[PDB]
């Protein structure tokens, strides 16, 4: 009933293999339409710029961090009016800038899986750097970080980062 990044109601597509739903866009990669049938979300799939094969590993990555609740605050980028935020955070990162340099048309585009990695982190790390340690932002992203650590070492076993 519930897309599953966003959270939110209305017209939304249903994954064959999963319970998950979602709106066409909150989907990774995003769609730009409906399909007739007999589908299965980038979680459930099988199988410059990334490989195929890496573009649909951190398609799963990325998917698997914005269907987390706990990934919520960092969806979007933070406002430049934030107070502060801008003046202590020279690199910002956000999932939505992630999500747009995964599309191979992006002048910006992934070359390497550890490229889409070190952006996730750096994502992490700013949350640290920033917010107060007790902060709810502060707690789900260090909460976050957990879950990908564990799904990059489910993901690719084999490799270091
Ligand atoms: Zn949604
Ligand atoms: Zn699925």
């Amino acid at each position: 009933d519930f897309c599953a990044v966003c959270l939110n109601g209305g017209e939304l597509l249903c994954c064959d293999r999963c319970p998950k739903v979602f709106h066409l866009s909150c989907h990774v990669p995003a769609l730009t339409s409906f399909p007739g049938g007999e589908w299965v979300c980038t979680l459930c799939r099988s199988l410059p710029g990334l490989s195929m094969y890496d573009q649909k590993k951190c398609e799963k990555l990325v998917l698997s961090l914005c269907c987390n609740n706990l990934s919520l605050p960092f969806h979007e980028p933070v406002s430049p009016l934030a107070r502060h935020y801008y003046q202590i955070i020279k690199r910002p990162m956000d999932l939505s800038t992630i999500r747009r340099k995964l599309q191979k048309k992006d002048p910006a585009h992934y070359t390497t899986p550890e490229e889409v990695v070190s952006d996730v982190r750096l994502m992490f790390w700013n949350c640290a750097k920033f917010n107060y340690p007790d902060s709810e932002v502060a707690e789900a992203g260090r909460s976050l970080e957990n879950f990908f650590e564990g799904w990059l070492k489910e993901i690719y076993p084999e490799k270091r980062f």
